[PDB]
């Protein structure tokens, strides 16, 4: 056949229509099927699946894995640089290709062809979006949190901490949750050890 037969999947018909128009505009690509999620999909006659991440029912991450399990057609995942979707889970799913939805049209064409030919598209723009999303610098422990650790080191219970610092036992407990998360621990003895190793107190 002269054209690569695409199934285009997106829960947002206003966005889907723009992508369809772009894909169909190439002489070597034809959108033969559309869907609004990844459920019940029949891939007979489909050369490439082009899919969104965020969709109700079966999302693009689950669809990617399902098609992989079936030995189904290869998948190109489209997203946005500022997506609220789980971009890390999408990348971990191991689709053949990844591209942003507002990439140059030629790049979308080339991504479809690459996907069809079984060549990976790990688009730098997607990689950059992933790094931005997952690499979040975390704030220092606050003065209050350091104070709590210094008193935990002296062996104070939650009640004693509350009495000494003039904050409620519930407020103490909330702080401890946050401290334990920052320290990578789940109890008070381990927190003290970590705070000592980390030279925090
Ligand atoms: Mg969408
Ligand atoms: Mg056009
Ligand atoms: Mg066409
Ligand atoms: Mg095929
Ligand atoms: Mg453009
Ligand atoms: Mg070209
Ligand atoms: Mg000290």
């Amino acid at each position: 056949l002269g054209s690569i037969r695409v199934m285009l999947i997106d829960d947002h018909p206003v966005v889907r229509a723009g992508l369809r128009s772009i894909l169909d505009s190439f002489d070597d690509i034809t959108v033969v099927a559309e869907a609004s999620d990844g459920s019940n999909i029949n891939t007979k006659g489909i050369d490439v699946v082009v899919t969104d991440i965020q969709m109700p029912g079966t999302d693009g991450i689950t669809l990617t894995r399902a098609l992989a399990n079936a030995g189904g057609p290869p998948v190109l995942i489209l997203t946005t640089y500022d997506t609220e979707a789980d971009i890390l889970a999408a990348v971990e799913a191991g689709a053949m290709g990844y591209l942003l939805k507002d990439a140059p049209e030629s790049a979308l064409h080339d991504a479809v062809v690459a996907t069809f030919e079984g060549r990976r598209t790990l688009a730098p723009e997607v990689a950059n979006a992933l790094m931005q999303r997952v690499s979040k610098p975390r704030q220092a422990l606050s003065a209050r949190e350091i104070e709590i650790l210094q008193n935990l080191e002296q062996g104070l219970s939650n009640r004693q901490l509350a009495a000494k610092l003039f904050i409620s036992e519930a407020t103490v407990k909330t702080h401890l949750v946050h401290i334990y998360s920052k320290l990578g621990v789940d109890n008070r003895t381990a927190a003290i050890t970590a705070a000592r190793q980390q030279r925090l107190i």
